[PDB]
């Protein structure tokens, strides 16, 4: 199948993070203010007014090697649902831009074929979940930053996934890729603690 990404960070609960959306273990972690998890999943979302849970940290990109990378996604499927996608892995190849030819695995952590990667720097957009979490991030509300010395300014434990965006990326400006269902690596699942009762269903990458 075919789709086109974006980028986002707007530091709000992911929506895979509720219970009974799908058939898994547990759902996404999501974690207070401070980026440490939280153990309570009815917990009310920081992106409305009183609430205490954030997303996560370790949900963020990172390189394997030149040519492959791992990383997490909001995802829209043409003809599906929550119930389908949630803690769901895709395979994306690129196919225009600076990284045409190259890889990167994807869980669905949140809500055509649209993937809305994970990259902190990317812009906030609608909801702006960053400045009541700890005051804000840099950037233009749609968009983001633009170039890569604005990272140094970002949380510690943001950097990384910032830098990704410039160094493996590549600064890439919503390329298209193809895509099919796989398997999720254990690496991605050890950061969401969220597997699929399906995922025996898949071919492995």
């Amino acid at each position: 199948a075919d789709g086109r990404s974006t980028r986002y960070w707007d530091c709000c609960k992911p929506s895979c993070g509720w219970a009974k959306k799908a058939p898994v273990n547990q759902p996404v972690f999501s974690c207070n203010a401070n980026f440490q998890r939280i153990t309570d999943f009815d917990a009310k979302s920081g992106c409305e007014p009183g609430g205490v849970a954030y997303s996560c940290a370790d949900q963020t990109p990172w390189a394997v090697n030149d040519d492959f990378a791992l990383g997490f996604a909001a995802t829209s499927i043409a003809g599906s649902n929550e119930a389908g996608w949630c803690c769901a892995c895709y395979e994306l190849t690129f196919t225009s831009g600076p990284v045409a030819g190259k890889k990167m695995v994807v869980q669905s952590t949140s809500t055509s074929n649209h993937f809305d990667l994970n990259i902190p720097g990317g812009g906030v957009g609608i909801f702006d979940g960053c400045t009541p979490q700890f005051g804000g991030l840099p950037g233009q509300r749609y968009g983001g930053i633009s170039s890569r010395n604005e990272c140094d300014r970002f949380p510690d434990a943001l950097k990384p996934g910032c830098y990704w965006r410039f160094d493996w990326f590549k600064n890439a400006d919503n390329p298209s890729f193809s895509f099919r269902q796989v398997q999720c690596p254990a690496e991605l699942v050890a950061r969401t603690g969220c597997r699929r009762n399906d995922d025996g269903n898949f071919p492995a990458v």
